[PDB]
C-alpha cells in the first residue's frame, strides 16, 4: 500500500537553501541567488517576508529579448509579480498538476504570505514521492 | 492515443527548435522562445546535434558576460548534451531528466536531430 502521504513542506527547500531576495535587489542579485541555490529561480520578498514575486530562468530569457546591459536594473522592473504559490500542506502530487496546468517549473511556498521555502520539479520527481 | 514512447510525445519538425553552428545568441533567444522548450539545439549543416542551450545556461553566462547578443552559439553551448532516442520509452525519458537534472532532450537518430521532449510534454501526456 501506499506507504505515506507526501506533503509539499515535506520536500520544499527551508532556511538557508530557500532562493530569496529583497525588493531593493538587482537582476545580478538575482542571479546570484538563483545559481547559488539550484532551483531556476528565486522569490522576492518585502521587508516583513511576505511574497512580493518571483524571477525565473525564463523570465531572464524575456528580458534579454528587450534589455541590455542588465545587470544593475531593479528587480521589481522585471519580476512576476502575480506569482503561484502554494501552502505546505498541498500534497505533492497536487503540486505536480499545478506546475503542469500553469506551465511553471517551481513554486514558492507560504504561510500567510510569508515564505517558507521553495520546490521545482525535480523535488516532485525524487523516487517514492509521486 | 498511442504515447508509449519518446517519438509518440515529443516536438518534432518545425515545432523543434533548433538553430545552425553559424547562429548568434540573439537567433537562440527567438528560437528558445518560439518553441516554448526553454532551450534550443545546434546541429551543425547536416542536422547532426552539436549542442543544446538552456535558459539556465543563459543565466550561468550573464553571471559573466554581458552584452551577448551578437556572441556565436558555439562559444557558450553545452557540446558534450545529453541526446535520447526516439525509441526510449517515455517514462524512461522522465527517468533520465531526474537523475542528469536536465529539463528537456533532443531526440536524435544517430546524432541527426528529429525532435526534442521536455517535462511538461510528458506530463502532459499522462505520462506521469
Ligand atoms: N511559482 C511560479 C513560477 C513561475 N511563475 C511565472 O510563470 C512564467 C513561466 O515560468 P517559467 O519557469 O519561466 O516557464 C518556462 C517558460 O519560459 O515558459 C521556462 C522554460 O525554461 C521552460 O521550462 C518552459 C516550459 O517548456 C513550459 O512552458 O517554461 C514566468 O513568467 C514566471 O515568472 C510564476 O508566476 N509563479
Ligand atoms: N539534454 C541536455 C539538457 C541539458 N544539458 C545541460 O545540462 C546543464 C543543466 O541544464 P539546465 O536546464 O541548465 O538545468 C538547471 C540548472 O540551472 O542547472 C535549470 C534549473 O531550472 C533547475 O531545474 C536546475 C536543477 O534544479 C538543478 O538540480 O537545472 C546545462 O548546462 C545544459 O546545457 C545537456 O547537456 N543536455
Amino acid at each position: 500500500g501506499r506507504r505515506l502521504l507526501t506533503f509539499v513542506r515535506d520536500i520544499m527547500h527551508t532556511g538557508d537553501d530557500t532562493p530569496v531576495i529583497g525588493l531593493e535587489a538587482s537582476v545580478r542579485d538575482a542571479l546570484l541567488e538563483m545559481t547559488a541555490k539550484k532551483l531556476g529561480m528565486t522569490a522576492i520578498v518585502d521587508g516583513a517576508g511576505t511574497i512580493q514575486g518571483v524571477f525565473t530562468d525564463g523570465d531572464l530569457r524575456r528580458l534579454l529579448e528587450k534589455a541590455q546591459d542588465i545587470h544593475a536594473t531593479p528587480i521589481t522592473a522585471v519580476m512576476t509579480r502575480s506569482c503561484v504559490t502554494v501552502e505546505g500542506s498541498l500534497l505533492a502530487a497536487e503540486a505536480v498538476r499545478i506546475m503542469e496546468q500553469k506551465r511553471i517549473n517551481a513554486l514558492p511556498v507560504v504561510e500567510n504570505g510569508r515564505l517558507i521555502g521553495a520546490i521545482n520539479m525535480h523535488d516532485l520527481l525524487r523516487a517514492g514521492v509521486l
